[PDB]
């Protein structure tokens, strides 16, 4: 039989109040707190914390302060990653981010979700679906990414967009819901 | 004659810089600060603070850190309430929330508003309209609730939604503006 | 030849990792940190910090806590300015705000942007376009303002709006994208 952590990672229904998960979420908030309390000139310190927090980190990385995570280890990031002010990463499942990806302020990537049915939801069962972002992607400010979304290479997501469906590579996409408005040279 | 606090609660025009209201807003920020400075394993402490902050609290409650309120006492919450990261409650008027309601990160419930006319607005007069959320409601990430909105039981509001009109029970509602897209079994 | 700071202010392409700009961004975060760590009854202190932070400040000003800026000096604000909880000012270029303007919580004003082309973007080059807000303007909660936007006098921007095009004076504007829905008496 699977553990609650295993059900979680596999996109199945799990109980978040599982002791192991609660204490993993505690460990995450400790590093998060340490990260957000650092001083503006403590780049070395922040970088170390990110390497303990995230599942995988490239050579260079810059995440502006007040970062929000659930577990940290489900966050996998490529080279030269940039995340601006107040980004939220609900990494119940894998948030896999490619190379040269930069996040504007207030970008929210949610992998978690709840049952539509109230009785199921009120029971405490919960789900996750991994999010994928390709190489060379600029994500605008206040963009929301929903569970199970894949974003291709060479994509520019306009500010305030709500990504509900997959966005193909080599496109510009804006809106609520988020749709392609332009193609671009590869 | 009514006091400014009374005008506020009754949905009438009031001056926010009223001495009583300013010092009530100060008291609110003190508890808010205490709440947001707690350590990740201080559940007992956070729970106590919420019972001093909110108008009414159920048996169990979990609000993730960095909460934003104006007064606190206008916030009335039911059983098993959950509020994720960085929720904002502008409780100029009553924010009444039912049982088994869970808020995703960055949910913003605003009850306050200003006069459309500039001269009225520049005079400092201000208004409020209470917000109502029924039992068994899942509110998505980055959802904004406008003043005077009532949300029925069994409602799922999709992420990034902007609730401008009332949402009937037993529905799924998304978008900007927020509209019903599905009905659901009761 | 122009410096990187000069290219920035002039709307041209610049490298943000320029030593002068990095240390100006450090100075900004120091004041920001001091501002956000103040206690709820330290109005005098916050006001002083804002006068060191912002390019220009009127007689009276109230900015609620957790403010986010990049440089500060590009932010020019008029009389009786109000900014509520968690506003973000990406002032790569000039953010010029008129008199009697009030910002609701979570208002995000972005002047910065990146090249559409990935190779240009991955090179580290970056741009800015100034944002202008007229006198007597109420900006709703969670409103996003994109680079190069001018907002006229007597304008009410509804909550959750995403301003992508210029908004004429004497109008009410909502939506994603943000459009005029009403005219109003001057
Ligand atoms: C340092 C850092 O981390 S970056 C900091 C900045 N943060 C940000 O969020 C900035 C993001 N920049 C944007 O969102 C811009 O709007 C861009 C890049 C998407 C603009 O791309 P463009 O395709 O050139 O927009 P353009 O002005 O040419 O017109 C696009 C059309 O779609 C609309 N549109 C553009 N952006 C958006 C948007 N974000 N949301 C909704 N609609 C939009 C326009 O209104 C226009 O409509 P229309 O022509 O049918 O009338
Ligand atoms: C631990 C916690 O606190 S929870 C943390 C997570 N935070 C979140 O915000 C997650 C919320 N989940 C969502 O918003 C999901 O999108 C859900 C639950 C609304 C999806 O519901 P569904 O009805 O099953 O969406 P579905 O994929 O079937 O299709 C719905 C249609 O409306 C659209 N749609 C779905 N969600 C949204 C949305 N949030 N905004 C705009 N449009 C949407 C879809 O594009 C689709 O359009 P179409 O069929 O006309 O082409
Ligand atoms: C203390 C402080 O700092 S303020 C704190 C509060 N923060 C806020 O964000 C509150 C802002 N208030 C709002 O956004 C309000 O919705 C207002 C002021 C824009 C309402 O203005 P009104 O024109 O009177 O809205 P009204 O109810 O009359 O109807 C407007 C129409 O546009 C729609 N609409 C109204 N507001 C919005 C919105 N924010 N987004 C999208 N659509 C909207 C309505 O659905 C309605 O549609 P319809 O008539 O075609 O069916």
């Amino acid at each position: 039989a699977m553990t609650e952590k295993e059900k979680m990672l596999s996109g199945k229904g799990y109980y978040a109040n599982d002791e192991l998960l609660v204490k993993e979420r505690e460990y995450c908030k400790k590093l998060t707190r340490l990260f957000n309390n650092t001083l503006e000139d403590e780049y070395e310190k922040r970088e170390d914390i990110l390497r303990q927090l995230f599942g995988s980190v490239g050579k260079q990385i810059n995440v502006e302060q007040n970062i929000r995570c659930d577990y940290g280890y489900n966050i996998h990031v490529g080279e030269n990653f940039f995340a601006n002010y107040d980004c939220i990463f609900l990494d119940v499942c894998k948030i896999e981010i490619g190379d040269n990806v930069m996040l504007a302020p207030n970008v929210q990537i949610y992998t978690a979700y709840h049952p539509i049915d109230a009785q199921l939801r009120n029971s405490g069962i919960e789900y996750g679906s991994p999010v994928k972002i390709g190489d060379n992607v600029w994500i605008g400010g206040g963009v929301i990414i929903t569970p199970g979304i894949t974003i291709g290479d060479n994509v520019v997501i306009g500010a305030g967009s709500v990504v509900t469906k997959d966005i193909p590579p080599n496109t510009v996409a804006v809106g609520n819901p988020c749709r392609v408005i332009k193609k671009i040279e590869e």
